[PDB]
């Protein structure tokens, strides 16, 4: 993935566990080499799944819970680090931010040329209530997923309720949520 | 299970449905013959399946979110159908109340002779965060520990996320929640 997503992943674990942890972290990933990431380079998708990875080990936390961690805090790195006006035009409620999601990817992906945006796809059960649909080129991100829609649950002031109903890991199609706000 | 679940679920969809969708309901689950359901005797778990998959059908919504909803639900309906001095003594914190929830359905259990419960074990990550492992003789009800989690937040003025790492539905031994709370 572009270099964003793996500055982001150091910027949390070093504001959080210092960066003698981080380096640790690094270290462990085998990307020593590496003296800072490139913004708005792209990466081989190895070196986040790595990152993550290595930092499960270091951290004794499950992968699962720093890609959740991560997920929420991203939507606070993009309001924090250049990207707050793309994310405010976004909208102003959880529905229609996820509805606009894959058009913030789009205006992203113009300045970001080779990148390979998720799709997000909403079909609402009710005003409070709907069925999300994540479809992806990547496997094993619906956790970060769980994890963004929580961030965006307190950018708004929401509570979510989130469960996981269709999983691409066994072979379905993709993953889809069934979500429950305010 | 318990009639008692039953009637929370019959109680849940006629106060927000009205009767007609109740009866609908019911009888697309093939249970018209059922006058009223039994509070303290025990059905075939198939009952409540049944019951569900034919209130997603009427509403359409699927069943995952009725569980969360209904869990929800149920933390008010104890409270005020019986249960609620015991639903206090469970404790007055999320943490607290986890932690106590074998012990409160063993209660429960010297009165329901043969209630099968859940068996529920957590691991504190912190003072605001908690890894949850759900134990049931029963699949499907991981979204409905969901809704419950968020109406114990609700009683306790408590600002919760839950996230679930593992499923038992894709094989897993059991379902795993991370939570973290105010
Ligand atoms: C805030 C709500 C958002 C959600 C729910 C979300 C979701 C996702 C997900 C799940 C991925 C993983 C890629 C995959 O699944 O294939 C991803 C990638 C990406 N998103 Fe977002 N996104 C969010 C907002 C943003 C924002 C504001 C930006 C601004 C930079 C952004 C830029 C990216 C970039 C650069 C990638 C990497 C894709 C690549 O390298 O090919 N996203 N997004
Ligand atoms: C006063 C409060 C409560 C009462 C009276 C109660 C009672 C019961 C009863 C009668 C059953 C049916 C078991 C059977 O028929 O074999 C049950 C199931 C359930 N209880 Fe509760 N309980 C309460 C609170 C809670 C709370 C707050 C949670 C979760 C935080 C919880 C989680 C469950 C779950 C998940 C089951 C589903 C059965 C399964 O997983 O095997 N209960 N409880």
């Amino acid at each position: 993935m572009y270099g964003l997503v793996n500055k982001a992943i150091q910027d949390m674990i070093s504001k959080h566990h210092g960066e003698d942890t981080w380096e640790a972290i690094k270290q462990k990933a085998g990307l020593e080499d590496i003296d800072f990431f490139v913004g708005m380079e792209a990466y081989s998708d190895d070196v986040t799944y790595h990152l993550v990875g290595a930092a499960s080990e270091v951290l004794g936390k499950p992968a699962e819970e720093l890609l959740i961690a991560f997920g929420e805090y991203w939507v606070t790195y993009t309001s924090e680090e250049g990207y707050g006006e793309l994310l405010a035009s976004a909208g102003d409620s959880l529905p229609e931010f996820m509805e606009n999601l894959d058009n913030l990817h789009a205006r992203v992906g113009l300045s970001f040329p080779q990148l390979r945006p998720p799709a997000f796809e909403c079909q609402h059960t009710s005003s409070k209530s709907m069925e999300l649909h994540y479809q992806s080129t990547r496997a094993g991100l619906a956790p970060m997923v769980l994890g963004l829609l929580h961030g965006l649950g307190k950018r708004f002031q929401t509570k979510v309720e989130v469960t996981q109903t269709a999983f691409r890991e066994t072979g379905e199609d993709h993953d889809i949520f069934s979500i429950k706000y305010e």
